[PDB]
């Protein structure tokens, strides 16, 4: 319009307005607290009615980031809670904003929520849009690039399951197992849009795009490449705005792209319908999750025009990213049994054989032969689920995980106890995710979610930089991370860390942790171990492991836990020190 700040609250409504205007501030804020977010979202939206009402206003013809912004810096705590960050108000825009979202940060240390039926059933009938809007605050101040609009899209679901389950006999029961259920969908949307950000702050839109391209030709294979580039475009300025933190821009820019998708859905998908019924929220998400459509019934093989065609490197000059877009397309749309991270490493290649083949004196013999050579970086991967699923059969996720944390920390022992930990649990749960599923499935799912966690790594890895090897791994390329991580091994370069009793010294509060806790502090003990000890061998390791198991078994069952463990954990500490000689 005339005004930004209008036209948002036109277009999204008063309710959805304010809850990503919450989000918003929940995820540059995220250690204030939420009455005090909730002032402000009032705030602003009376400012917005105002524009409404009158698109000539003073202030309303200002961008969302300089409003907004303009918000933050009136915060009267800004530097006694976040330091640096008041620094970010001295500039102008569009740096003020590059600088708030470098503030952001990825490992909150916020408490672990621990949901009570009872409190949360009250607080629910209580007041409703506030509980509503206390569940967006919690995820949003945790997840600080989580999807805005997806994110009200769960606010609803963890709403519909309060509503019905609180009626029951057993609230408890009820809703215990719906929630936990729900978590794990936020926590993995949490981490896919979260490599969405990364891909573009660090390698730029056209990664974002190339992701694109690839998943919605699979999912829209009878789509031509015009409508696919359309798509992308739109979904690509989504993202790229989710991600600059203008979550209202994001939120109506994404409603828009599925109102093109149903009026179209002849042209795109005949798995839509079902979809398309749905209200706003819901029809997003169901577009995002929908069933891949069937494959053309007789397509020209790929080699006709990317191998035998004697005019390659002519069209490739002269539309470099088109032609690799449309290559991308085509092979997306045969291959919905392939991950997207291969297909994009094929793009990859095929773009390098072209570089490579197209200064050669004959072009058509070098790139001829080039499916042959794409062949090749399927396989590679195949071979390492088949083992590591193996291995995940014999151990289970506990064990696999622990075996994962001497695999990671002897391969990257430089970095943080707490990173180690987290990753290698989240590579452990892989196994659980993908090799119970289908044989020929196996792959692809296990690529996607590697793709997930080591983007986490790199994450966390970038603020602290303390690993030359994890640094090459993050930032060579966005496709080979995971054959990059594969690779490494251990350094003999590393000087292991000098012993440090405090680290394998355990307190009888050990016994009160939950069973995820307590798994943590045994795997953050492991990870200390081959810090210092990092030739300790496989079978010296099960010793070890089976005796801190036999010790802490051993004291949270006696008599005076506290005395159990002042004499018991010296027990532990000279033994395995003599074990690992
Ligand atoms: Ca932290
Ligand atoms: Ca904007
Ligand atoms: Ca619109």
């Amino acid at each position: 319009h005339k005004s930004e700040i209008a036209h948002r609250f036109k277009d999204l409504g008063e309710e959805h307005f304010k809850g990503l205007v919450l989000i918003a501030f929940s995820q540059y804020l995220q250690q204030c607290p939420f009455d005090e977010h909730v002032k402000l979202v009032n705030e602003l939206t009376e400012f917005a009615k105002t524009c409404v009402a009158d698109e000539s206003h003073a202030g309303c013809e200002k961008s969302l980031h300089t409003l907004f912004g303009d918000e933050l810096c009136k915060v009267a705590s800004l530097r006694e809670t976040y330091g640096d960050m008041a620094d970010c108000c001295e500039k102008q825009e569009p740096e003020r904003n590059e600088c708030f979202l470098s503030h952001k940060d990825d490992s909150p240390d916020l408490p672990k929520l621990k949901p009570d039926p009872n409190t949360l059933c009250d607080e629910f009938k209580a007041d409703e849009k506030k509980f509503w809007g206390k569940y967006l605050y919690e995820i949003a101040r945790r997840h600080p690039y989580f999807y805005a609009p997806e994110l009200l899209y769960y606010a609803n679901k963890y709403n519909g399951v309060f509503q019905e389950c609180c009626q029951a006999e057993d609230k408890g029961a009820c809703l215990l197992p719906k929630i936990e259920t729900m978590r794990e969908k936020v926590l993995t949307s949490s981490a896919r849009q979260r490599l969405r950000c990364a891909s573009i702050q660090k390698f730029g839109e056209r990664a974002l795009k190339a992701w694109s391209v690839a998943r919605l030709s699979q999912k829209f294979p009878k789509a031509e490449f015009v409508e696919v580039t359309k798509l992308v475009t739109d979904l690509t300025k989504v993202h790229k705005e989710c991600c600059h933190g203008d979550l209202l821009e994001c939120a109506d820019d994404r409603a828009d792209l599925a109102k093109y998708i149903c009026d179209n859905q002849d042209t795109i998908s005949s798995k839509l319908k079902e979809c398309c019924d749905k209200p706003l929220l819901e029809k997003s998400h169901c577009i995002a999750e929908v069933e891949k459509d069937a494959i053309p019934e007789n397509l020209p093989p790929l080699t006709a025009d990317f191998a035998e065609d004697k005019d390659v490197c002519k069209n490739y000059q002269e539309a470099k990213d088109a032609f690799l877009g449309s290559f991308l397309y085509e092979y997306s749309r045969r291959h919905p049994e392939y991950a997207v991270s291969v297909l994009l490493r094929l793009a990859k290649e095929y773009e390098a054989t072209l570089e490579e083949c197209c200064a050669k004196d004959d072009p058509h013999a070098c790139y001829s032969t080039v499916f042959d050579k794409l062949k090749h970086l399927v396989d590679e991967p195949q071979n390492l689920i088949k083992q590591n699923c193996d291995q995940f059969e014999k151990l289970g996720e506990y064990g696999f995980q622990n075996a994962l944390i001497v695999r990671y920390t002897r391969k990257v022992p430089q970095v943080s106890t707490p990173t180690l930990v987290e990753v290698s649990r989240s590579l452990g749960k892989v196994g659980t995710r993908c090799c119970t599923k289908p044989e020929s499935e196996r792959m692809p799912c296990t690529e996607d979610y590697l793709s997930l966690i080591l983007n986490r790594l790199c994450v966390l890895h970038e603020k602290t930089p303390v690993s030359e090897k994890v640094t090459k791994c993050c930032t060579e390329s966005l496709v080979n991370r995971r054959p990059c991580f594969s690779a490494l091994t251990p350094d003999e370069t590393y000087v292991p860390k000098a012993f440090d009793e405090k680290l394998f010294t355990f307190h009888a509060d050990i016994c009160t942790l939950p069973d995820t806790e307590k798994q943590i502090k045994k795997q953050t003990a492991l990870v200390e171990l081959l810090k210092h000890k990092p030739k300790a061998t496989e079978e010296q390791l099960k010793t070890v492991m089976e005796n801190f198991v036999a010790f802490v078994d051993k004291c949270c069952a006696a008599d005076d836990k506290e005395a159990c463990f002042a004499v018991e954990g010296p027990k532990l500490v000279v033994s395995t020190q003599t074990a690992l000689a």
